């Protein structure tokens, strides 16, 4: 279910859900604050992100894969500001799961 399962909960701000699809690792870059974060810490900084940033919308404009990783690229607006998302996937056992999210809030 991937990454329709990622971006749905996106769409929905819901970070437990997103939980199902994250690494064992992911990197986070939110606001330019980079973070290695297991994946325990990686749902509770995306759980706070998605409390502070109220989700209105996330529709995706590229993304793609090949055997061994993929992307999604999508711009995420909420109640307090609008950003870009990068979420970047490996393969590992079979499965497609995050590496990395990137956010970054848009010059408006
Ligand atoms: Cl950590
Ligand atoms: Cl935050
Ligand atoms: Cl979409
Ligand atoms: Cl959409």
């Amino acid at each position: 279910n991937v990454p329709e399962g990622v971006i749905g909960a996106f769409k929905e701000g819901n970070s437990q859900e997103l939980n199902k699809y994250l690494g064992d690792k992911v990197d986070l870059i939110i606001q330019n604050k980079s973070t290695h974060a297991d994946k325990r810490t990686a749902e509770g900084t995306m759980a706070a992100f998605f409390s502070n940033h109220k989700v209105g919308s996330f529709n995706v404009n590229h993304q793609g894969k090949r055997d061994e990783s993929g992307f999604v690229i999508g711009i995420l607006m909420t109640a307090n500001g609008n950003f870009r998302v990068n979420c970047f996937f490996r393969k590992v056992q079979n499965k497609y799961v995050i590496h990395q999210i990137r956010i970054d809030k848009t010059d408006e």
